[PDB]
C-alpha cells in the first residue's frame, strides 16, 4: 500500500493529482467501497497545503466533482 | 468522515491512539476491509512524527501488533 507515497506537488494541478491517486488504487486492487472511504481521507489529506484547506472547508461529505472545482 | 481528526498526541501512548482510531470507524461503520486499508495508510499518517516513522520504515504490509511493538 503505496498510496501514502501519491502527493499533490506544490504547482501540481489537482485534476493530475487525482489522475496518479485513483491509478494506484486501480493497480492495489482497491474496491468501490475502499475508492469512497479513500476520497473522504486520503485524497484530501495528501493535497498541497492551499486544496488541502478548501477540501477541509468543503466538509466531509463532499464529492469529487465538488473537491475538484474548490481546486 | 471525520477520521482524518483522530490524530496521535505528541506524548500519547500509541496504544490509547489505536483505541481512538478504530472506535471512530466503528461509529462510521467502517467495513473490515476498510478496517484494512485504513491500519496501512491513515493509522500510519496520522501518528507522532517519531512513530510515524518508525511505522514508517516497518513497511507496507505489517500487522497490527508489529505496529504496536515498533512504537
Amino acid at each position: 500500500t503505496s498510496i501514502l507515497d501519491i502527493r499533490q506537488g506544490p504547482k501540481e494541478p489537482f485534476r493530475d493529482y487525482v489522475d496518479r491517486f485513483y491509478k494506484t488504487l486501480r493497480a492495489e486492487q482497491a474496491s468501490q467501497e475502499v475508492k469512497n472511504w479513500m476520497t473522504e481521507t486520503l485524497l484530501v489529506q495528501n493535497a498541497n497545503p492551499d486544496c488541502k484547506t478548501i477540501l477541509k472547508a468543503l466538509g466531509p461529505g463532499a464529492t469529487l466533482e465538488e473537491m475538484m472545482t474548490a481546486c
